């Protein structure tokens, strides 16, 4: 899944280090940062004397950085499907999105992809125009707007430009569009747009998580 | 400096609030991640079960996330020094690199550039070879890679790549080569490579304070 080697660098380079150890070297600016928070402004000042010991201990192991990030990354993924009859060009298109992290799925079979979107409920949606078997992926766009479950399901078309602009101006249109022949990389920052990037999105639950555990023991012990 | 928008955009996306609520729902998984860490493993049955109440106040109010991430956008700013002669290339890459989240200073003077990177010890050079009053930006990066003191800093050579196949096999060579005329976004990716992208050291020293206040309360209590 995501793809977190650059960051996990970070957390080892030396920078890093002496950036935080900067940063905790005068308390004023964690004390401060600390005492927004009504649920650990009452932390005592044995804690907070903790603090620079904590970190020294936590870079010569950062067990507790690496094991939030591992959490993170694991359920920071997001998944796409691929709706799209040129198997090639899928094909391409989701090694792309898998090599920036992502999960994708693939499907060929126009007519059942709305209820496929259902029932697996992908995080964004890869369309094509230009579809098998005489469904187009504007009209299937089209379904899945007006219906309740799905319209907020976000949906990138690709396809030939030529309807685009009067697609656009449709009450059921899609998120974005991409133009054939689609480049790769640009598909995928328009997907990294719409929903999150993947390393983003683990960083995001691994501070999450580690928030909540501190706020948690703060609420037990305070 | 940083640009956090995104990363502020996730933390109040239904997604994201979904995610958190599925990952707590069973707490054999946060319970296995806790309990990697030596120094957390014997937090108690009441706090656990506080976990999913206090991530519950997290979502009403992620105070606690924001100011972490404020906290790591204030100490996740990375400088970059410009030795760059024509003046208009120097502040077009300038302002991409600073679009993008970096510090960014500015110098025409290679003859002095030596010592201010000592004085002022940047995180990345960006060093042109063609500079003027005779000076020479591969003599300049000999120099710095021939000093003990700032030869890890990283530089990015951007000039004429007619020289860049022999300067590379010598002992004091460049970190990267980058061709003009320069690609402002690439050199951008270049740099992200070589030190972290803005956002993702902020929300790396953002996971770091939050492990470490957990870390120090519960050293105090458990």
């Amino acid at each position: 899944g995501p793809h977190m080697e650059q960051l996990e660098g970070i957390m080892l380079s030396p920078a890093f280090q002496e950036q935080m150890n900067a940063l905790m070297l005068d308390p004023r600016m964690l004390d401060m940062m600390i005492d927004q928070n009504p649920q650990l402004r009452n932390m005592g000042p044995e804690a907070r004397q903790m603090l620079r010991p904590m970190f020294r201990e936590m870079m010569s192991n950062p067990e507790s950085m690496r094991s939030m990030m591992n959490m993170g990354r694991a359920w920071g993924s997001k998944k796409i499907l691929i709706v799209e009859s040129d198997t090639a060009l899928s094909a391409t298109l989701r090694s792309a999105l898998e090599g920036r992290g992502f999960t994708v799925d693939e499907t060929t079979d126009g007519k059942g992809s709305v209820e496929q979107i259902r029932r697996d409920r992908p995080d964004l949606v890869v369309l094509a125009v230009d579809l098998s078997a005489g469904q187009n992926g504007y009209l299937i766009c089209g379904k899945l707007k007006k219906d309740d479950d799905l319209k907020n399901v976000p949906i990138v078309i690709i396809g030939n430009p030529d309807g685009f602009a009067q697609h656009r101006k449709l009450k059921a249109h899609a998120d974005e569009y991409v133009a054939k022949p689609v480049d790769a990389d640009q598909l995928v920052e328009r997907a990294g747009a719409l929903i999150g990037f993947p390393e983003g999105n683990s960083m995001m639950i691994a501070l999450g998580v580690a928030c909540a555990i501190a706020l948690a023991i703060a609420a037990v012990y305070f």
